[PDB]
């Protein structure tokens, strides 16, 4: 009798009940939150806007905060990124979910839509869990009576974090947030060893191509750039690295990597000219991991090798400028998600040109929509985090306080260390790592607590 | 002209010279400070006592002060980490410097006493240069009355930032200080690279042993601890990881690593019995990383497989019991900074015994020990900190001011970022690597200068 | 109106030409013979019998064949190894195929009778290529006499070639052979490399498996065992490898792996007793590479860590016991080639046991049947061999000749390195590789031609 | 006493005693070789005239042969390769050995003559042990009457092999020899993992320069190439590789490196226009492992990088062109085995010059030179072989057979695989792994024997 939902085919729901459950093996965190959290039931009475990657991985998340008593209503932030069997499985489990594989940027909106409201009014939501901050602004922008109600948000990626503190600078942030994205078990682990599983593997199902010998140009090196690196140098890549923060490309040099730039000198003056022609000319794979804007531009595309493969695992689609190549090149389809490029004009191409680029994912985020993202057993501590953190804006009751008292609450916070090292524990032991305990004088002898945290708040690890 | 200093042989100034024209150019964020600031003379007046390591790299850092406009009077932090040909380069220009490879405990003393007392009375001292807090502690603690003329202290190491926080708490710091360790362009290279260059390096001097496809356990998996298992681990070595922080055993997991326990389910009771006796009866290394004490125990040393090389990469030699070695244990050198242990008794040991461990540098920091420490453009990143947090305090003149501005400026802080960039930037140009600079559309859409800080005070790269 | 064949989906054969068209790109050696032998047309009068996994890559051969002047009637050499899309394509291009993912074993046996016989009739074919020896058992055991006509063999793989030297020296071989498989650019770029590449491919796509910090034993440490611990160890797995050979354990040993047996000192005396319980009970991963029988036994599986991996990268399915597990085991389809195997019994499996393994495609070739085997620029090398030993054999006509002269030719070898080495040359251009022309006076020095080839033929590279 | 030998400093036969100690812990297969064996004296009457690197593990080597009951007068193949400690231990014992780390050419030339030569006279001597060839072509050229009673050689070494066989295509080799160098334990652990271990070794003692980040050219990457590009690249290099051989320059690319070459489109023109100079003011360090003459040039030496660091570590040390840097450019040394080459002039320098070189060794090779060699534990393998071939050379008593029996015996042999495995057993059994033993279905099912061997005489490995 369940129809408010709309996924791709809800008869590939068994199986992703199946993928479901092996998922939970591989998530030892976030399943010790259920069992930990199932009696005192602390998401009772919570109703979560949803809005992030429709994987097996959220369909544990999802299935997690229902557990501890949660009512939700789920949407992907990308068009390209919902599995569809896990989709399906969610929403035969009689939980709203609007998301499938290959969406326009219309229905996109439109399932976002769904979740915000229920049968043509707002739903009675009171917390808000996003990837990329697409529906905290829909809330702010068109729903400002329904952010009266809700307690806060929990943002998953290191985009949506900007997009939070931008508001938060601004005075315009309505409800308080927590940065989920800068616990060290998401941005040292999701962030990093989430591309370096899923970047090769995303590039490997779109293409097939052999990737040892091939020169690559990696666009960034925080986070996500430190793990595509290393994805791709450790198949047998020549990798080199582009950096604006000298520090960054100052642990590029340190890790390996020649630190180049696509322009001569690092200045790009918005002339051809200024293209470094002979370094782009023997690039074969280039990965945007920049979150920013217009870092592979039209110059860069112009100059790439031909047959090169381009590719973004930042966050949004406008680091490489795919607005150009829609102007002035012809779009051939190799199989969803894939495209050759041709460079030889806009309308037709001559099917045995070899002046082609190949773009994944219509430089949408590679890694889920080439492929399934990161594992589940890395996801495991973003989760775990995610769920944390929902409990903890939740428990402030946030829209229940009064003018004075929101005022001193209005923040973006991380959770505290304490919880950041218990999610840590646990994928250790799901790993059969053992930590060493310390002894009363070791404990002393360092100044810190024997169950810790063992890390003052400015170690970067 | 010259005879206030004590080092080995005088006779090596030469040698040491030509090293240290070597170093200097593979040191340019160190250089790059002595030319621009070299008209300007920022250090004029100052005169800085010196305790780290007396080797060519801490040569260039004496003589890039010295340039600025400084006076000095140097020793070394360690007992076995001093570069004779450094320390007699030194002494030839003039430089008072009393450090020499194999102190005793006694001339290790009377070396920090040496630089502090000038002529029979106390140097007029004014600023602090450390590396450990040895030299801090002797002041506060025999000599207070020279805190009171003096307007800052430089902090290199981890332990020694400790050390600076603990009399911080306890209203026991008698004057500012800088982290110098916890800049990026320190920890996250110094610490990390230079223990992967540096350790390998000092095990194969010793021992001349093979490490690929024999087992070692890594105590502590921090910034010291990462580079230590790389060094192992790109050598082939089996390497495993204790730790006390999940955080960072997680990151030890991920990292491709197995994470163990000396002890059973990680809980040392102090007996035998909780010994994990079949792990240890397999590892043919052990090197310990922490900044603790007794991490590797006398219960571990006991346990440990016949010939297995101990070592030691921490700052201070206790985190190994060497005692109880030295108690029970007959000591065989095979070489300077390398003893053979025979653990079939104190009072004799059969030419042929094969029951033994190798102990590399007494258990003192191995990489200075049997090698010679970080390489150059390691230790540029960190003295070029070292000699803009001097500037940094000096300009200050903390010591020049009113009780109620003093306490006002009395804390333990690192450098800005911004400083922290500026010396990363010049290591990359060393490397001959090339850093793109943002459009100003790019600079506004990620929020930032197109100078920098690139990164929040948050960010843990 | 070609009705000739037998594929999954014709109208799958547009984008398995749209990949053929990437393909061919990716394979310079290939394309170069194609380009260099078109107007020659050496293989004209060429009916050519073909065996070997119906991938992208073989219909990048079959093409290269047929411009060549050949004929054929290709069939795969595995139940899983068929890219639907490439049987499209070679059908659409009016090439008798019989191939589809996921055959049984009847319609396989049924497959390669379709290549054999035409219209009912044995097919007057006079060359064989082959993968694995299946066909050219069946042509021996079964079409004798249609042996009369055929000029020559030329086998792949390892397990074919060990077949092909049994019926040597047991005087059964009807038609000489070429060992394509120890060409160098065969055995030690195909078998090594490419299972580096796409090993951990498989594993991914079939479980999305985090593979970093998990425990996997690879059985054997020949060129497929070599790549395949590479791929495995690259991704952050802690490998472990067994071996019969001491000296392939001594490449693994220095390789940087621990090497280990099943079995309590190697000795495998079947009972459970002999099996390393506490080895295998830490396991998450166990590949087999060794073309031989039974190596991951019944004892060792009932021994396996709960949800550990079971995969066989060997030629043949027998390596791992699936027939102990069909019989006493339930399997669970998690989605085509990936089954979890309840050792819960074999009456009825829970949807939520923990009690499981998982294995991929059924124990026959993981890469092939979980992704899409070896990628083309790696099979680039493998098929340009093949090209030149079909041309090589067909020049010989060995059918045609005096039976005294046929005696002096039957025999099973190998292409001249010569060849092997202008195979190579073409690799390395592709990758835009420069290799260097040895002077006059360097290549008298060596003993060798500026031209090649360069190394004795003992030489072991 | 006894007197029979000359040596850089006899009282350092106590530290190369304790040396040798640990040594012989490291060598398992050349201490398993004297347990077997020392009942049975099978080299009892032997005398071996030795002529290779006077190290700790030639010192083992020395004293297992002795300890099988031959007597030996040994030199170093090397002016710069002994250790004088090791060779201090060895004369300590009543050995005759005449070498000494940094002899003259002259002195070399005496160190071989004191060998062949004893009281003035020819030694009685009857077999050869070899590492280069020097001592052999001294023998034929001078000795033609020793030989006739010489019953053959032991050759270490891939530059040895080919002068032994260049004699024996000539007619002019007098007495039988096995290639020690391609035992499997040889050419593939020594030459390859020594390299691995050795090279970086050597570069950081003499230069401690940072390797990661940096730019290497490797030319050559046949076994020792491979091993040293493997150095260079697990410490962080850079590094691009020169080959002439496809076959090697294929392995190369798919190894992960760019192939290079010095020359433009690899061609030599004999001018300085046809350098690449752009290629080499990049590199900070070239290696040559060719074996080969003039692979770095006196053009190539113009070109590069200035600071770079040049060394070799093929045989001999005319890889590089030294002779025209003697001629053309001013030396200084920083110290032993460690110059700087200013390219101002030959005349002097400016002790701060900037346009030098850095070369190591003189161009001998460096990894003996500049550090210790090969450890131990890879030297066991090598070492073990040598005595396995000098028990069956002497076994054989060529000397003793008439000139038809002779005449049948003339060659340049290899070991059987037989005792390369059971080189290997040792070696594996050293790291503490545990070899598998075939099941007598296993041993049938690939057709070899459950005790081996077990690949074919044309496996590659
Ligand atoms: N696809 C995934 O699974 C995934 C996971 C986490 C984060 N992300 C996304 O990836 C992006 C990066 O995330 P992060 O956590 O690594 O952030 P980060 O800030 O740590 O790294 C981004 C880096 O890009 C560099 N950069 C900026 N502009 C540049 C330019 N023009 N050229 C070169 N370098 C430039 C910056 O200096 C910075 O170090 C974000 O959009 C984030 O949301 C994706
Ligand atoms: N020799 C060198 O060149 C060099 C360079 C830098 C720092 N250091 C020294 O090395 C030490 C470590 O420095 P760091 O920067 O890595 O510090 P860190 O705090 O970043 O790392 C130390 C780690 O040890 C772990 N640890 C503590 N007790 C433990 C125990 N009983 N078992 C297992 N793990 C345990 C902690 O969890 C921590 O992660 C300090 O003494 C520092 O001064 C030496
Ligand atoms: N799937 C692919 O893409 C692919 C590619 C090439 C070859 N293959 C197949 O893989 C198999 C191996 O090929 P290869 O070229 O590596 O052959 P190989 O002879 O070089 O290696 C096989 C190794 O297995 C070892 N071995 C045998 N029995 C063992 C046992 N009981 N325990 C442990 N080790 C044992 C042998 O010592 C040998 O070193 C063959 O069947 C071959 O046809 C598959
Ligand atoms: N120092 C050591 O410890 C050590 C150890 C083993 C061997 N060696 C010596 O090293 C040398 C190489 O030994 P190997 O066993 O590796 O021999 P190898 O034949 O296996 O490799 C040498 C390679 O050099 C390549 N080459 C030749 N001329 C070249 C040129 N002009 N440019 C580029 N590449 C070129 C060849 O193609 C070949 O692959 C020999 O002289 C050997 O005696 C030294
Ligand atoms: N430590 C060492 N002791 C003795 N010989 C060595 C050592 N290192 C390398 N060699 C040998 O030197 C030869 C090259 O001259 C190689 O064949 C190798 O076996
Ligand atoms: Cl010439
Ligand atoms: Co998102
Ligand atoms: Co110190
Ligand atoms: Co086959
Ligand atoms: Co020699
Ligand atoms: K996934
Ligand atoms: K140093
Ligand atoms: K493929
Ligand atoms: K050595």
């Amino acid at each position: 009798g369940f129809t408010d939902y709309k996924v791709a085919d809800i008869t590939l729901a068994a199986w992703g009940r199946r993928e479901l459950i092996i998922a939970e093996s591989e998530m030892p965190a976030l399943m010790g939150l259920r069992r930990k959290y199932a009696g005192q039931q602390p998401l009772k009475g919570a109703k979560i806007l949803g809005c992030i990657h429709m994987t097996i991985q959220t369909g544990v998340l999802i299935e997690t905060l229902v557990a501890l008593g949660a009512e939700v209503r789920w949407s992907s932030c990308n068009i390209f990124s919902t599995q569809d069997q896990a989709a399906a499985a969610i929403a035969a489990a009689g939980i709203p979910v609007f998301a499938w594989k290959g969406e326009t940027e219309e229905e996109y909106e439109w399932c976002i839509e769904q979740t915000i409201l229920k049968d043509g009014q707002p739903w009675d939501a009171n917390m808000v869990l996003d990837d990329g901050g697409d529906l905290t602004e829909i809330l702010h922008k068109k729903y400002p009576q329904m952010l009266e109600r809700i307690h806060g948000i929990t943002e998953e990626t290191t985009t949506g974090v900007h997009r939070l503190l931008d508001m938060l600078k601004n005075g315009t942030l309505k409800v308080p947030a927590i940065n989920v994205n800068d616990s060290v078990t998401k941005s040292k682990n999701d962030n990093k060893y989430g591309c370096r599983h899923s970047l090769n593997d995303a590039i490997k199902r779109g293409t097939d191509h052999l990737l040892s010998g091939k020169q690559a140009l990696v666009i960034g090196y925080g986070d996500v750039g430190k793990g595509s690196s290393q994805s791709l140098r450790q198949e047998g890549m020549i990798v080199k690295v582009a950096e604006v923060d000298p520090i960054c490309a100052m642990q590029a040099c340190m890790d390996g990597f020649e630190v180049v730039s696509p322009y001569k000198n690092g200045i790009n003056d918005g002339t051809e000219a200024s293209i470094d022609a002979a370094l782009l000319g023997k690039i074969d794979l280039i990965v945007t991991t920049t979150g920013n804007v217009n870092v592979c531009d039209a110059n860069m595309l112009k100059a790439l090798k031909k047959r090169a493969v381009v590719c973004n695992i930042g966050h949004f689609d406008n680091e490489i400028d795919t607005a150009f190549m829609r102007k002035n090149w012809a779009w051939e389809e190799v199989k969803p998600q894939v495209h050759k490029i041709h460079r030889t004009g806009k309308d037709g191409f001559d099917a045995h040109n070899d002046d082609y680029l190949i773009l994944l994912a219509e430089g949408r985020l590679v890694n889920l929509g080439n492929a399934t993202g990161h594992p589940s057993r890395i996801m495991d501590g973003s989760f775990a985090n995610q769920v944390l953190a929902q409990i903890h804006l939740f428990e402030q009751k946030y829209a229940d306080l009064p003018a004075a008292e929101k005022a001193k609450r209005l923040s973006v916070e991380v959770l505290p260390k304490k919880l950041d090292e218990e999610v840590a524990l646990e994928m250790v032991k799901g790993f059969g790592g053992v930590v060493t305990q310390l002894t009363p004088k070791q404990a002393e002898y360092i100044g810190v607590s024997v169950e810790g945290p063992f890390k003052p708040d400015t170690y970067r690890y």
